């Protein structure tokens, strides 16, 4: 229970694979997701080599404690993975085949710039630290990388699960570490956002614009202030499903812009009333008639500009 | 502590059974449920054969570490099950009878299309992977599949708990896997939705239609905008109890449609005021009188169409 | 470490007791409660008998691993109990006295029909499964059933903690099972519901009835619609503290009924305005004056009927 | 291992001490708090005595499994404490000095009568049960009772951490039990309640009283009903931070009383409008002018009475 | 497995290092954060010294149970850290190099005075208690203190991770204790607060000031009372993201001040209506015209004063 000795001076290659069984709990605010998968490991340990003829077997099954196993860890996990060894098999030439089933909570940053029309690349970083005896390097066995067809992540479409085959080798506390990047590509199912948030938010805004066909200040004040309050409710609802970002987001940009439209509508309603009281309704009529065209036109142009800047 | 040897070349059959003791925490948003049950396992291990005359006893009792036990796992769990072995009984021929009590979280997708008048089939998948010495296959002992009479899932009716007797045998990462599908059929108790959400939502909508018997624009604006805000509160309440779906739901369809009715009622109230101010009340009167019939009639027809498309 | 052998063919009687130390976290929505208690067990093991005059020792203290202990479990628990053995004492005749302190999360259905004036019977079901060597039956030692005087369940009065002395003996998966029912009787402290929910809800309803002393349609619309919105807020608040039931609760019935009163008040306010506009105020005056008496009278009678149907 | 034998017939005295390292998560609704502390224990075990000269050591260190250690438990904990033994030192006469660091979630009832100007005495109850061989009694070593200077409980001032030196000795399940009461005295930091809840609540109430300087019924209805809704929001906010109590609380009393003031203000606004419509404004003017003085005066007197009854 | 003996009388120096791998869950209300890191320890044990010439090995690898390891703990953790030993290496002179990967929930108070433009110094306190055989003192190996480049704390900028090299040596329960202070300096990303909370809050306040260009009391009452309610919603939203502090926060001060502006605006709207009704509109006009300048000017000056007092 020391590492396999090198024949010359070569690093020990540990072949890896991850096969996804379950994907769940993608938490946008926490920027975490839970995973249940198979982790497969393979390496050459000559001390375990045997003759098939003499032994009368083509495979040898060991218990984890009986042999040397590389200390493989995940970089971006909350706590160490919950793992259960499934099988350890040794071929006559000492080729070890290790299989474990694990569950882990993974930290992986999300880009919310295009929310809710966003795509993400979730990462699972595999790592191994070298020992004083020898250097350990990781490799990808593409034959053992995959996912169950039933793997579903509520509210998302799973595109692919692949591995960057070339490890990132680097020094950490005067020892070599070898890191692999497993990538889960997902795209958000934006469907439900349209009848639940986007269209209700547009309906209340268009309702505030009916004030441009009314001379009644008291009815106008009621129309614009009431719909503004409903917009505040939606702003609060949206920001509870999202983390605080150093950058602007598409939904955040639209929500912010709609406040400007409420603010300018209040100015218009105030200006209209003021002129009416001052016995200059001809003026007030010109501003109100212009507003009927200006507000939807500027709203459409501003949305085209925003969609262009974000997509 | 290697698998039982084959007399010829056949696979080792592991007979299974699940007996439900408790069902709790059906989380609609998470699409999970918690289960507390008996897991029974049975297989022949002739290496454990004994003479009752020599050993004195008619049945031998073993500790899990003393004998070979098949590595049975659940596919769709969050974490590995919490299990406590209740008994391991070995009969003279070598037939093992294994009993454990376990608790587990189960991932099982839910179809919300007909919510809150929906039924679900929850799944518990049992799996075993084959070893090199021999192939292991799962079977259902129907005599050991069941549920306690007191098993209750708050807000649901439990219909049945059965197993698909034919396992799904397939290759996974160059070894055989034998999978069993245990199905828990449940139907939602829709009762409470009627006095708590459906009737309050209808009352506020009918209250907005009183604007069709009023010429007072300022009272009308108050009626339609205030009831709209109450509808937004209900929309938010409903969407918090449900996950985001790539498809429309019945409740979601009705909630969305009721916005259209509020939006068209605002148009009517605006059109009515505009004509009144323009000294054309005869027109306004014709539109308002038509609206008194059109709004409830189109609401009833649209609901018949929706109920038909969903049920 | 096999069960004690029978002198004739009799079942092994395991005397039980539960002494409550702490009661906490009664979750109405989850229908669970947490418990911290002593579990006492007593049975005869003749293999462990000793001479009192020869040994000098009146009692012998064993470690759990040194002797046979019955596998006692709880039926209605989320997960297996967290237990710590306190003492194991053997008397000369071989009578074993076992004591453990445990904590567990218990599933126990609640009847919300009379909420918040409801009483509940929480259950803790003890169970033992018979072995092939012999049948194990449970009994209650009333001397070892009780609760600490300081045991408090926030928002509830603890009435009694008793056990149904006769076990439920039945066959489960071809073996005998012996089940005991420990009952914790509690009654809800309804006090706080009166100044926090009931009286505020009545105040807003009575405020809507001031519309029956007003001819101002615009003020009336404001009175009835605003108070209705406040009632919706209370409806939502109440239903968050309760699970969804396939029956009406007492509070649910009152909350539902108050909607009818708001709906009929809107009809009255509409009818009054319509007649006034139609130059028939004498009529409107008769309906409004009748409403001043009818609304409080029908509200009182409907509440007497509801209280009678529920209590 | 067995308890230390008595020289005569005396009970074994176990000297105790608790040194607080961290205090966190005081949950008002749950009436729990989390603690991280040192637990020190000391007792004489003659069997472990040694001569310093022939040993060459003035102190002897032991592993917990090597010697007898009293089974000390906490009464008012959710689950058994998470403990790690730090040191076990034996002096020549066999005086054992035990030290462990533990973490526990403690149940301790809170008196909310004077909230948010309340003080609490949190308890940590230490207990030991007697064995058949001998009686075990607890004592306090005041030299080993204390707290780290950095111990902070968010939202509270920590006054003292002391122990009631005389244990409560009593019989439980036919064995004697020795209980110690460790008391943590804390006082609530009421500061934030003034600008966040108290003053905003007073501002909206005073805003409703502007209706006593207005003859406009429509504006008055808007003033009193809108501010009432804001008061309902604060009532809901406050009751979410508190458990349901069988007794009234100070904040609860004020919140309830403010509803009466809203209810009576609506009566006044109604009475004023009714008289105005009946062509008796002289009367209405007398009631409104009286209300301008009566409402603030009765509000001040009622608050003096409440503060007196509660403090 | 006793501590290394001193050559003279010197304390044992344990060199420490923490290398951050993950930072997550900075909870403002709980004043906690979770950390995943490497903990490195180094000390001399002469009993483990060997000859490198005759051994042919430069380093010897040990299992934690095979050698003496100092009991290092964290002061400000909720529960004991979850640790996994990575490596133990011994140099020929007997210098031990210990490496573990751990995860822990850390308690560290936060200063909210300047929120959301605040910076924090999070602490991780390392501690060791001296043994009876010898005094243990901690030191910092700056070569083994650091953080992964990918370390991200959502909503924060990570400035530095350093250690105070001089330990705090002190007596605690009649033994020496050696404490090290590891400091993680972070600054809040205030960006999102501007379009989500600050600007919406300013827009509603400016909307209330349009009442200074209106003579309509009923419209004015609607403007000031409706926006006040929206301000209450924001006050509640902000105080849910923050703990209760015995001091004013910057945001808390602004939120409180904005209430005064609403309260004085209601006084103005009331005074204006009263004078008009009293047939003194010339006066009312002078107060309203002054208010148009006074309200924005006093708001700007008060904000300059507040920003100055807090920054
Ligand atoms: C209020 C404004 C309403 C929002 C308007 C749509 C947003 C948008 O412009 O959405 C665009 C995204 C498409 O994104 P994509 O192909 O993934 O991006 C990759 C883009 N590159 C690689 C070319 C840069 O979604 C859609 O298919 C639009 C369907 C939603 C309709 C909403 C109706 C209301
Ligand atoms: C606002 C709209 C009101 C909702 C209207 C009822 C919806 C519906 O039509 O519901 C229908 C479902 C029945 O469902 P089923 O037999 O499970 O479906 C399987 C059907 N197949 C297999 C034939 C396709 O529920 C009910 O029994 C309706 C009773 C509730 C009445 C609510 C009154 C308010
Ligand atoms: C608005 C509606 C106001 C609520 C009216 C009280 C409901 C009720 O009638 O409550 C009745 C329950 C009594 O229950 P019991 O004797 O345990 O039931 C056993 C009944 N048998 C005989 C069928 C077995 O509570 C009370 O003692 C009411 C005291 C509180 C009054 C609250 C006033 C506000
Ligand atoms: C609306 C009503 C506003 C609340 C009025 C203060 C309540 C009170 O009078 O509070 C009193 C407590 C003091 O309590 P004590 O000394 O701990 O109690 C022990 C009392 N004995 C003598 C019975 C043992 O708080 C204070 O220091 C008051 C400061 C808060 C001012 C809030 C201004 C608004
Ligand atoms: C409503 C009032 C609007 C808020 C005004 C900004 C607050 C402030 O005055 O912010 C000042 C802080 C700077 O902080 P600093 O350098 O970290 O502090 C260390 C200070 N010393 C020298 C005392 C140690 O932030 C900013 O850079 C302001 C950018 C945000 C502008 C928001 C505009 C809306
Ligand atoms: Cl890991
Ligand atoms: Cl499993
Ligand atoms: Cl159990
Ligand atoms: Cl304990
Ligand atoms: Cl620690
Ligand atoms: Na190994
Ligand atoms: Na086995
Ligand atoms: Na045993
Ligand atoms: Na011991
Ligand atoms: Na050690
Ligand atoms: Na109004």
């Amino acid at each position: 229970v020391s590492p396999p000795p090198p024949i010359a001076d070569e690093p020990l290659t540990v072949n890896t694979g991850i096969y996804l069984i379950e994907c769940y709990s993608l938490d946008d605010k926490a920027e975490t997701f839970k995973v249940n998968a198979f982790l497969s490991l393979s390496w050459k340990d000559r001390r375990l080599a045997f003759d098939p003829v003499r032994s009368g077997v083509r495979v040898k099954t060991y218990e984890p404690e009986a042999i040397w196993i590389p200390e493989i860890r995940f970089v971006n996990v909350e706590n160490a993975r919950d793992a259960d060894v499934v099988d350890i098999s040794v071929s006559p030439d000492g080729t070890v085949q290790y299989l474990e089933r694990f569950s882990a909570r993974v930290l992986s940053p999300l880009d919310f710039r295009r929310y809710p029309f966003d795509s993400q690349t979730l990462h699972i970083y595999l790592i191994v630290r070298s020992v004083d005896t020898r250097n350990i390097v990781l490799a990808v066995d593409l034959e053992k990388v995959g996912k169950n067809d039933d793997v579903f992540l509520t509210g998302w479409d799973i595109e692919s699960f692949t591995a960057v085959v070339k490890p990132a080798n680097f020094a950490l506390e005067d020892r070599l570490e070898s890191k692999l990047d497993y990538q889960l590509r997902i795209s958000r199912q934006y469907f439900s956002y349209i009848p639940n948030i986007i269209l209700p938010m547009l309906f209340i805004l268009f309702i505030s614009w009916t004030a441009f066909w009314s001379t009644s200040y008291e009815a106008n004040v009621t129309l614009v202030v009431s719909t503004l309050i409903a917009h505040i409710a939606a702003n609060i609802l949206v920001e509870t499903n999202l983390p605080k970002t150093p950058y602007m987001t598409y939904t955040g940009a639209i929500i912010f812009m709609i406040y400007l439209f409420y603010f300018v509508a209040v100015i218009e309603v105030t200006v209209q009333h003021y002129l009416k009281v001052e016995s200059q309704p001809a003026r007030a009529a010109s501003i109100t008639r212009a507003s009927r065209i200006a507000f939807p036109v500027v709203f459409l142009l501003a949305n085209i500009i925003l969609a262009f800047l974000f997509f």
